[PDB]
């Protein structure tokens, strides 16, 4: 009929073998977009930056709630825009041409089951989108100079957030 399914804090040590999974993972690509990124264009310190805020247009902060306590909805849809424009510009980035290592789909991949997974949270209330463009169009720099270092310039922004979504990530066991 049903097996003993006692209910007291059970489902827990699962997570954190998730967790040390997205560890390893994030370890590689860091290391994997660092390098790569340099071997590509330079990946100096601030410099760049500038040309790649103005022709990038400014994205989501480093966190994404202040707090973690202010409206659950609005985390959601910054959580929402904020992944939907990162797998919009990874999109970008792979749908260029110069591959350079299929790396990037396995990576890809990873913030593909996440963007799943807040997809499914819009389903349980995911209907508020915070950008109207013209109509569908987003996911693609055009392809050039400044787009690929556009690019470069979000992947190290990218790897910021990583470690940032991480961190708060662990600190969610207050209760």
């Amino acid at each position: 009929m049903t097996p003993l399914g006692p209910a007291s804090s059970l489902p827990q040590s699962f997570l954190l073998k998730c967790l040390e999974q997205v560890r390893k993972i994030q370890g590689d690509g860091a290391a994997l977009q660092e390098k790569l990124c340099a071997t590509y264009k330079l990946c100096h310190p601030e410099e760049l930056v500038l040309l790649g805020h103005s022709l990038g247009i400014p994205w989501a902060p480093l966190s994404s709630c202040p707090s973690q306590a202010l409206q659950l909805a609005g985390c959601l849809s910054q959580l929402h825009s904020g992944l939907f424009l990162y797998q919009g510009l990874l999109q970008a980035l792979e749908g260029i041409s110069p591959e350079l290592g299929p790396t990037l789909d396995t990576l890809q991949l990873d913030v593909a089951d996440f963007a799943t997974t807040i997809w499914q949270q819009m389903e349980e209330l995911g209907m508020a989108p915070a950008l109207q463009p013209t109509q569908g169009a987003m996911p693609a720099f055009a392809s050039a100079f400044q787009r690929r270092a556009g690019g470069v310039l979000v992947a190290s922004h990218l790897q910021s957030f990583l470690e940032v979504s991480y961190r708060v990530l662990r600190h969610l066991a207050q209760p």
